[PDB]
Parts: C-alpha cells; structure tokens; sequence
C-alpha cells in the first residue's frame, strides 16, 4: 500500500482552467532582445547558476538588474522563463523587462527592472515588530499571487526576497526553481534550502503544493521574532526533520506520516524516537521578548503544520489577527 494521494486545498485548478500554453513551458519559445541595448554597469554578486550586475538600456537609460546564466538544463530555462513572464505585474514579483543573449557564452541573460541589491537576510535580524508584520505581509501578497497563478515558488528563504527598506518596496527573486502546480502530480523534492525545506520535502512525499511555501514562509517568521538563525539549524537532511521533531514534538509528526501513509524507514523512526512539543513560548528570551505577541505565535503555529494541508493558505494567513494593524499603514518613508 502506497502514499496517500493529495491535492493543493487552494488554486488547485487554476493551470486546469488556462490554455495548455500558460503551462506547458517545454513547448515555449523565446523572442529575444538585443544584448548591444544593454551595457553591465558593476558586479553585484556571483551564486550557484549566475552571476548578477547592474546595468543600463542605452536606449533611454534606464537602469536595469541582469541576470546572467551560467549552464543549465535547458528545460529549466523555459521553465523559469515562462513562469517570469506569466508573473509580470505580480505584487512584489522581480519584472522581467526583456532576455538578451551573453556575447560570450551564447547564455540566456534575464533582464529585470532594477532592484536595490540588499535581501532580506541582511536586514530581518534587526526589524521592529511593527517592521516584521509588514514585510511578512508584503511576502505574502506575492505567494498568494504566484499561487493564484499556477506556480509554485519552492525557494523561499531570506536570501531570496530583495528590499529596498527605504522606499519600503520588496520583491521576491530568484524563480529558477519555481514550478507549476498541477494536481495529482509527483514533485522532485531536490527543492528549497535545507533550513526552510518542509517535512513533505524530509520525508519523501512528492505530491506536495503551492503549501511548501507556507511552510518555508513559517521558518523565515520564527527566525525574525526569535531571533534564531536559521530556527530549524539541521545538519543534514535527516537532522532537518529531528530539528522539527524536537519543537513540534513527534506525537504530531507521526500522525501525519499515518495520515498519508507514508514510507518512514524503521531505522530513521529509531532515531526520531520520541520528543514533546516544546511550546512556542520556549524559544522566547529577554533578547526577543518585544517580538513575540500571542497573535505572531498563532499564526507561526498555522503556519508550522507538518500536514501541509492543515497550513494556512496565503489568503487565511493575510486574514489573520497578526496583521490586522499593519493593513492600515500610512506609508511613511
Ligand atoms: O561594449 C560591449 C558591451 O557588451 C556588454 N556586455 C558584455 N557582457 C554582457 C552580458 C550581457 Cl547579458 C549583456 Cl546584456 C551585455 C553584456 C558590455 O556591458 C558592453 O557595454
Ligand atoms: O551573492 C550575494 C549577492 O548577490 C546578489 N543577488 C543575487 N541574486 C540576485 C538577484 C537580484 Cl534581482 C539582485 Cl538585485 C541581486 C541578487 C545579492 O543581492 C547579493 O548582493
Ligand atoms: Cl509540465
Ligand atoms: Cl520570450
Ligand atoms: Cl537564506
Ligand atoms: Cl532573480
Ligand atoms: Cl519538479
Ligand atoms: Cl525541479
Ligand atoms: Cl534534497
Ligand atoms: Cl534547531
Ligand atoms: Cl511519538
Ligand atoms: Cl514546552
Ligand atoms: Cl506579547
Ligand atoms: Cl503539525
Ligand atoms: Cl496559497
Ligand atoms: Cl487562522
């Protein structure tokens, strides 16, 4: 007897109900632009699949961010591609403005409005309360819409959310893993960064959705009102999960394994054994204590399920009492 079958609660359908082109991105083709209307101003950084400059259209001299590739799959270049421009016009989505070609290596460079070159990570350590509520809010205006979209992010982390605190703009980056959901299908769990991997991802259950992002959204919460970094430090994959296991306790996590009938090997369940929940309240210390209200710990705990349909969705989670004031700011910069 196999898993369980599961589908998104939420914008289950939603590639269904749109024209096989929206989707199908292996049979997408790409108009491209022209490399010469674009000259790299400075270096920005260098990561694992590019390099990222800023840059300017000598045609009107608008500053641009590019994005170099360095050599990929090239179903995955598609892939992100299509789901960039599918996103266009998002809340707080990068905007894809144009793809040139590198003169050197003949690789695809994405250009994109320009964005101030500090992430999140930089910043979120150091946030008032009133701060975290609005950027958290701010996240989830661009999940729930890239959700409503089709497509799942699967890398949220801090690394990959650009902010601009002074204009107090945010864009969520760094799509190349993103994918497109589609119920009944079975999904690669080679996806996220260790720290903000889900226990779907952790124990193998493939036929995960648009939730995964919940629960990295989750991770990225605690470390910010705990001041914890990252909140679930595992070692190694395995370590990830008794991380979990050792806050949420194992009685909840064993529950949703039975849920879903999932594949647990006896020798990973010995060293799981047993832990209590250790209530949110736990993590609390005189360092962290003006960022911790019952409202931000409720809705950590709705976030921070293993059963990745018991998380809240994007919409629940901009409903919750924990952002009922920061709705209304007044946009001061
Ligand atoms: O004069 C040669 C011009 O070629 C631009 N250039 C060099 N490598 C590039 C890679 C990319 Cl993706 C682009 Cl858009 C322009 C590049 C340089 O930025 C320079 O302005
Ligand atoms: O290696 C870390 C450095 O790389 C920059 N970076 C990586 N991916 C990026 C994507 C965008 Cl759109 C921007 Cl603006 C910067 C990026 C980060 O902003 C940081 O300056
Ligand atoms: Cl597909
Ligand atoms: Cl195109
Ligand atoms: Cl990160
Ligand atoms: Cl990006
Ligand atoms: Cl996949
Ligand atoms: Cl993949
Ligand atoms: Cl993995
Ligand atoms: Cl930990
Ligand atoms: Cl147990
Ligand atoms: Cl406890
Ligand atoms: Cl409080
Ligand atoms: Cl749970
Ligand atoms: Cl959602
Ligand atoms: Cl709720």
């Amino acid at each position: 007897s196999g898993p369980v079958p599961s589908r998104a609660r939420v914008y289950t359908d939603v590639n269904t109900h749109r024209p096989r082109e929206y989707w199908d991105y292996e049979s997408h083709v790409v108009e491209w632009g022209n490399q010469d209307d674009y000259q790299l101003v400075r270096k920005l950084g260098r990561g694992k699949y590019s390099e990222v400059f800023e840059a300017i259209n000598i045609t009107n001299n608008e500053k641009v961010v590019v994005k170099i590739l360095k050599p990929v799959k090239k179903k995955k270049i598609k892939r992100e591609i299509k789901i960039l421009e599918n996103l266009r016009g998002g809340p707080n989505i990068i905007t894809l403005a144009d793809i040139v070609k590198d003169p050197v290596s003949r690789t695809p460079a994405l250009v994109f409005e320009h964005v101030n070159n500090t992430d999140f990570k930089q910043l979120y350590q150091t946030l008032t309360d009133y701060d975290i509520r609005f950027y958290m809010y701010e996240i989830l205006k661009a999940l729930d819409y890239c959700h409503s979209m089709g497509i799942m992010h699967r890398d949220v982390k801090p690394h990959n959310v650009m902010i601009d605190h002074e204009h107090r703009k945010l864009r969520l980056i760094d799509w190349g893993l993103a994918e497109f959901y589609h119920p009944g299908q079975e999904y690669n769990v080679r996806v996220a960064s260790r720290y903000f991997k889900g226990p779907e991802l952790l124990v193998d259950y493939q036929m995960y959705d648009y939730s995964l992002d919940m629960w990295s959204l989750g991770c990225m919460l605690a470390s910010m009102i705990f001041r914890k970094e990252p909140f679930f430090h595992g070692h190694d994959n395995y370590d990830q999960l008794v991380r979990i296991a050792k806050v949420l306790g194992t009685e909840d996590l064993y529950d949703y394994i039975d849920k879903y009938n999932i594949e647990l090997d006896p020798r990973f369940n010995d060293i799981l054994g047993r832990h209590s929940r250790k209530r949110w309240e736990r993590f609390v210390h005189s360092e962290n204590q003006h960022l911790v209200s019952p409202e931000a710990l409720d809705f950590l705990d709705k976030l921070l399920r293993y059963d990745h349909q018991s998380r809240l969705t994007a919409r629940e989670a901009m409903e919750h009492p924990y952002f009922y004031t920061v709705v209304k700011d007044q946009a001061r910069m």
